[PDB]
């Protein structure tokens, strides 16, 4: 209980050093930014009321360009969270990649639900807000995408975390023994024992009341798989069906398998 | 910028690595000579120094090579991370970089703790001579052989740290890795750590001619080594299937 209080202190301020946009900095915005509802608003925001990119094809496919954009920004805060912790730095650096590999997609909807509401999310570092409609409005297969993330950081939200949670959350989704191709498992079983013996402490002080708050979360995780997994095979769509249509080199090495 | 860079890899050089070619020189010239089964067994005892159980002589040494090889890839590891330019590369980037460089970069430090008898074992303590490691049998006499010729040829050049600082970080910044994600970067990044090696060299070597040029081939050559070491490993992977691997040079030899 004692050595477990410190690691996850330890973690919360592996997040807060990290993340640009925390769930607190987040719901104190959502409650102005400019909202984003349709070309005209999206035109604007880009002639600098809210923001180089690869060259202009078609609405539904610039907002599939942002999104990647912000998938891969992620990507790097996620590394370097990860790195803040130390038992995951004394790993050897191609088990680091392998973790990172299989856990960025999960992590990145699970934080999803911070800047999200039920009519929109906030993008651009608060900046903007896209709203869900217009994000339903964009032509297929590209309205599809982000439609299945936004029905589950709705009923993500309904868990009440905060940051602290999250943070300890998150380092679980990452130290997780069960990606393929990892080569030190034993070891990564053991780290990962540890945070979820720590976010679970953390649970009881945190949110004394909440009942199946744990376990409840360890669900979430596998929907975060299932999730991902549909995400993977709608991303093969667009490499196949939208060939004009360009994906940034790190997400086709994460998409691989 | 040149003299800045060259300095600050200098430092990350002798911050990583336990054994520098000044260092072993010095030694070199007491420690323990090992140069048959009994100064073998006697260096175990203490007088020198967890390992996967003992199956025999050959394969013993066949293990120690394999956890120092470890511990090296380790040191680069780390030095690599002490260069800004590297650690500004994406995670999967660095791993590749080493990955295919790891195994040059320690062919080419090999030859500091090395001369015409034998190497420099266990941080100095040891020294384990040349004729020992052929009178292993087959196949691994044959492992540690080439590495030999290599480093006599090799220390002819007669670089010092500082030198054998930006050469490794050349070795390891290398473009021309397949899987590589971000090739122009990587490749703008190694033509400053030669620009600034044949700087350092003229003002470390001024008599020396064709030291750059030599040390290219240099390059080439451990490329070769490095085929040929992999191509050996799937022999002993293949006909000595008793023996076990460990798992990371595994990864390495594999693609
Ligand atoms: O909706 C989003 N962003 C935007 C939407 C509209 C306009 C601008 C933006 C933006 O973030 O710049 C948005 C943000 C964060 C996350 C998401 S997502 O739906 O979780 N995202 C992550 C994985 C991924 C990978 C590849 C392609 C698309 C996606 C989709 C969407
Ligand atoms: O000769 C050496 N080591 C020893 C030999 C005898 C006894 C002890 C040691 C020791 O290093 O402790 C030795 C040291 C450092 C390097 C080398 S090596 O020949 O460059 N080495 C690196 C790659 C590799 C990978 C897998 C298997 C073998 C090898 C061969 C040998």
């Amino acid at each position: 209980v004692a050595d477990l209080k410190a690691f996850s202190k330890h973690i919360y301020n592996a997040y807060l050093k990290n993340f640009n946009m925390t769930k607190k900095k987040a719901r104190s915005i959502l409650t102005a930014p400019f909202v984003i509802h349709d070309i005209e608003t999206l035109w604007q925001a880009e002639k600098g009321l809210v923001w180089g990119l690869p060259p202009y094809k078609e609405i539904s496919v610039h907002v599939f360009y942002r999104c990647q954009c912000t998938t891969v920004e992620t990507v790097r805060e996620l590394t370097e969270f990860a790195k803040s912790i130390p038992s995951f730095s004394s790993l050897f650096l191609n088990d680091q990649v392998t973790l990172l590999k299989y856990g960025v997609h999960e992590a990145i909807f699970a934080m999803l639900a911070s800047i999200v509401n039920k009519d929109g999310l906030l993008v651009a570092n608060g900046s903007g807000f896209v709203t869900r409609e217009f994000l339903r409005s964009l032509r297929k297969p590209f309205s599809d995408i982000i439609e299945p993330k936004f029905e589950f950081a709705v009923k993500f939200n309904a868990l009440e975390l905060d940051d602290s949670d999250l943070a300890l959350f998150i380092a679980a989704i990452i130290l997780c023994g069960d990606r393929p191709g990892l080569m030190n498992v034993p070891r990564v079983e053991a780290i990962q024992d540890t945070i979820l013996r720590a976010l679970e402490f953390h649970l009881q002080a945190n949110h004394p009341d909440a009942q199946y708050l744990f376990p409840k979360l360890l669900q979430k995780m596998a929907d975060l798989r299932q999730l991902v997994t549909e995400h993977a095979q709608m991303m093969q769509r667009i490499k196949k069906t939208e060939t004009e249509t360009s994906l940034h080199p790190l997400l086709q090495e994460i998409y691989k398998d």
